[PDB]
């Protein structure tokens, strides 16, 4: 019992970091196979990031320009192109600690590990969730972009993110590793909107399974109610609207404790219009949104 | 920017997992050099586990009972000694995955990561501190014990805790890595008194100025406290009582932020007395201890 904000661990994708340097600017790069995949602003300088012009910044590099150390060894750089906003650099050597991966494109509400890394070093290894509005509320500063973020089924490796940039707000953003952002963002110094925030409701009830699992229950109550009226309380309460999609994939959990899922979204319901009166939930003063039904029903099994 | 829970990146220790089994029991080992570390409870059935014999149930044990399996493959067994609580296996091949380590008695109120294991696979990691009661709040099932706790200096890998048991309350038991036990904890499944716990004041302080560097500075109001003052309202509220010690190691972020610890002492004091009025700091509803003045020193300026 317990339950914590686990991350995967990180052993297999801090085999692939290493530092990528084109002229002053230095970050992180993602080698798999004979591939190294960066941010592409690793071009600019603090200058051009205002409204750069990547095709002609990159246009100005040869391959010799981009310095690519795994560690200590340095990697001979064979060619180079721009996807969307990661550049590629195909090196000559095919990096022997390549694990089995995937890249994918995650959906908002979903979680994963960021392994934070500076200089092609990793610092530290951290779960999150993609907000609704595409943005991540990560640990993140000058030096580390190019960290990603991923997920681990069995031996298998799913990047899902390469971090990008911290917006004015002081919230990230990034892209997917084929170099598409994650929401409405450019790779530009610019202030940028990012959409209004909800709170992932399939994932806190998926937490108050959780929660039950683990022996906090003070939350649970005499009462039921309906997907129609908890989404009039999850609109007020700006939290997403709960399909039986959702329903659905809470399944396992509802399975697992015998609490029927609208039960629980009663219990949801009166924790939203009372709050926790001064008490905590699996250590927790607020309602958590960063775990998944799968995560908890993971977290609850001990899978490897 | 941005504060996470965050963890040491666990590849080194992942490379030193290994399973454990003697009878119909398996647990996790470490695997460094040619030993092989695992909870001495792993010669044990269930019925021997109300108040066992330690030493004469491994008088019944050979090498040879002693099944280890690093992933794949077998190792050989040569020799078998019983150290405090944990049994150390010589086994005829020294690890190629040893990292640079060291083993280390931490201290109550220090913070560590857990690459928590299942069969000799690791399933996820997560940060915590060691309780001023020495209790591990974590996340472990049956099967966990074995796991690790550690933390990483460069590329020396300090290794704290191995995981042995969940106590009759959900919290967590288990020793250094000489198999002494922090706390009064026995290896027996009997009640056993944790004793009376309290919050780590010195990381909460430090939790407070990571708020501050981030930019959540609600909190900060116009008065300043002594030690002895602050110390009567650390007493009301269980906190540990402040020494000067614990100002000098708030030092660095004391001169980073311009706030003189007994100001930030004094807007601690403002929130233990009054809560938090329905607001978060850095993400939270509660005063958070799970940081100490280096981690948040360390996560604030990006050590790889
Ligand atoms: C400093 C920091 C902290 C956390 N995560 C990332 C960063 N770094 C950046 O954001 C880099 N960067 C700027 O600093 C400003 O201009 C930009 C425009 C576009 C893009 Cl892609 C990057 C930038
Ligand atoms: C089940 C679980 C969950 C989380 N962490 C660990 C465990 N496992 C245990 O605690 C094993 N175990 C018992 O189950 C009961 O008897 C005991 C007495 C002493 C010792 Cl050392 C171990 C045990």
């Amino acid at each position: 019992s317990g339950f914590r904000k686990m991350a995967f661990p990180s052993g297999k994708v801090e085999g692939c970091m290493v530092q990528v340097t084109c002229g002053t600017t230095t970050l992180n790069g993602l080698w798999l196979d004979d591939v190294v995949y960066c941010p592409r602003h690793v071009i600019c300088t603090s200058e051009d990031m205002l409204n750069p012009n990547y095709e002609d910044l990159l246009i100005r590099k040869s391959n010799h320009n981009f310095l690519v150390q795994a560690g200590n060894v340095q990697l001979r750089v064979i060619g180079h192109s721009m996807q969307n906003c990661v550049l590629k650099l195909k090196v000559d050597t095919a990096n022997p600690k390549t694990p089995k991966y995937k890249f994918v494109r995650i959906q908002p509400g979903q979680t994963f590990s960021v392994l934070a890394c500076y200089n092609g070093s990793p610092s530290g290894v951290y779960q999150c969730a993609m907000r609704p509005n595409f943005t991540i509320k990560g640990s993140f500063l000058n030096g580390s972009c190019g960290s990603v973020g991923f997920n681990i089924d069995y031996d298998c490796v799913s990047f899902c993110y390469m971090h990008h940039m911290e917006l004015p707000t002081g919230v990230h953003a990034g892209t997917d590793l084929e170099g598409n952002f994650y929401g409405p963002f450019v790779d530009r110094q610019t202030a940028q909107a990012a959409g209004t925030d909800t709170t992932i409701t399939v994932n806190v009830l998926a937490w108050l399974y959780a929660a039950v699992i683990n022996g906090d229950r003070w939350f649970l109550n005499r009462f039921t109610t309906t997907l129609n009226d908890f989404n009039l309380v999850a609109m007020k309460y700006n939290y997403e609207p709960l399909t039986q999609d959702h329903v659905d994939i809470l399944g396992p959990l509802s399975a697992q404790t015998g609490i029927a899922v609208l039960d629980m979204c009663a219990s949801l319901k009166e924790l939203l219009q009372n709050g926790m009166n001064g008490r905590t939930i699996l250590g927790s003063a607020l309602l958590e949104d960063e775990f998944t039904p799968f995560d908890v029903v993971r977290q609850c099994s001990g899978v490897t």
